[PDB]
């Protein structure tokens, strides 16, 4: 019954995660087993960032789908931070893996158009846990 306090995300989801001081990051739930830590507080998710691989205690309210990508998507922290462009790149290969989608800084480029387009053909469904 983890997570079973009526607020949204479950284990696998894709989200953009938000902490004070720092951009909207993508990151996935994960169970709190997978931590090291505690069992998460009601109304809080454990998420793993992309790119850096550590663990924190978000409030459901700090996060959102990953797939409201435009809107949550920072270009001014894309060009300013390294940390960020490999954060996406590592975000965006396990939604196009669970997507089912297949592309033809250069390997990023197809993967970012794909996701500010919204993700088609498959829309924002593509990128729900198996």
């Amino acid at each position: 019954s983890e997570y079973q306090d009526g607020k949204e995300f479950g284990i696998g989801d894709l989200v953009w995660g938000k902490i004070k001081g720092f951009s909207w990051w993508p990151a996935m739930v994960v169970s709190w087993k997978a931590t090291s830590k505690r069992q998460a507080m009601s109304g809080m998710r454990w998420v793993q960032w992309f790119g850096d691989g550590k663990f924190s205690e978000v409030s459901a309210d700090k996060l959102v789908a990953l797939g409201l990508f435009s809107q949550h998507f920072n270009l001014a922290t894309f060009n300013k931070l390294v940390s960020y462009r490999k954060a996406m790149y590592h975000a965006l290969e396990k939604a196009r893996v669970r997507a089912g989608k297949t592309f033809p800084e250069d390997q990023l480029k197809p993967m970012l158009e794909w996701a500010h387009g919204g993700f088609k053909p498959t829309g924002i469904e593509g990128l729900k846990p198996n």
